[PDB]
């Protein structure tokens, strides 16, 4: 809309840079039932979610709050040394913050990954815009299951925080099926012992090879037992006993917690 003044293409709908010619302020602006369901989003405010400013439909541009880097772009620039496990830890706190408040609300993100989770001088990471990458996909939706939950945010929060661990990404499928294998490579291959009802998913297949569950000290090293502990939980096969935001959050991985400060190169 003639309000704002495109600065830049920061991404391909396309998402620029803006300028609003009126409040100075500088945003994001995204070019993409829906309405109503857009509109309701924009009631969902927490400090830990991008703030979605206005919806501009006209013959339908979002308006977000501007933030100048991804974790996607962070990783990448923290590989050498990796990203410190004090603010490792902080960004997983603050994210889980921001799913607990958005699973209260019964919102679901479906789609979390590095690219979607943004970051600020100040410590602050917040979600995001809620080929396509599949590396962050839980196997229930893997699986065919039409009516997922809340915990297939968790899923791709804990590979999030294995990733950021590792410097390396915790599944990096290049087709559904790849995807569905690594999981089970790494996991073990589920059964009904460990996923009560997983035989009987649309998309399952007792023809799948049957791989054993590999130790998360081989997974994640260095992480300490209650990381492990936390990402196991994060990482449960069956949707109902992967650990929920809020419970994630009573973990004693966040006994000591902090909120350093990243240094960012803008
Ligand atoms: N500086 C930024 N401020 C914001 C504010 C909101 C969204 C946002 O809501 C969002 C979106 F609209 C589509 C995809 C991913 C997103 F995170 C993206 N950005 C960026 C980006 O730099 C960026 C990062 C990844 C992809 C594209 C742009």
């Amino acid at each position: 809309m003639e309000n704002f003044q495109k600065v830049e293409k920061i991404g391909e709908g396309v998402v620029y840079k803006a300028r609003n010619k009126l409040t100075g302020e500088v945003v994001a602006l995204k070019k993409i039932t829906a309405i109503r369901e857009i509109s309701l989003l924009k009631e969902l405010n927490h400090p830990n979610i991008v703030k979605l400013l206005d919806v501009i439909h006209t013959e339908l541009y979002l308006v977000f709050e501007f933030l100048h880097q991804d974790l996607k772009k962070f990783m990448d620039a923290s590989a050498l040394t990796g990203i410190p496990l004090p603010l490792i830890k902080s960004y997983l706190f603050q994210l889980l913050q921001g799913l607990a408040f958005c699973h209260s609300h019964r919102v679901l993100h479906r789609d979390l990954k590095p690219q979607n989770l943004l970051i600020n001088t100040e410590g602050a990471i917040k979600l995001a815009d809620f080929v396509v990458t599949l590396w962050y996909r839980a196997p229930e939706i893997l699986l065919g299951c039409k009516y997922y939950s809340t915990a297939v945010d968790i899923w791709s929060l804990g590979c999030i925080f294995a990733e950021m661990v590792t410097r390396r990404a915790l599944f990096p499928g290049d087709s559904e099926i790849d995807q569905l294998f690594r999981i089970f490579r790494t996991l073990g291959t589920p059964d009904e012992v460990v996923w009560p009802g997983v035989t009987s998913m649309p998309d399952y297949k007792p023809s799948f090879p049957k791989w054993a569950r590999q130790d998360f000290s081989k997974v994640v090293p260095p992480l300490d037992e209650d990381g492990r502990s936390l990402l196991s939980q994060m990482l449960h096969y069956d949707p109902n006993k992967r650990i929920s935001a809020k419970a994630a959050l009573a973990h004693p991985f966040f006994q000591d917690v902090t909120k350093p400060v990243p240094h960012l190169r803008l």
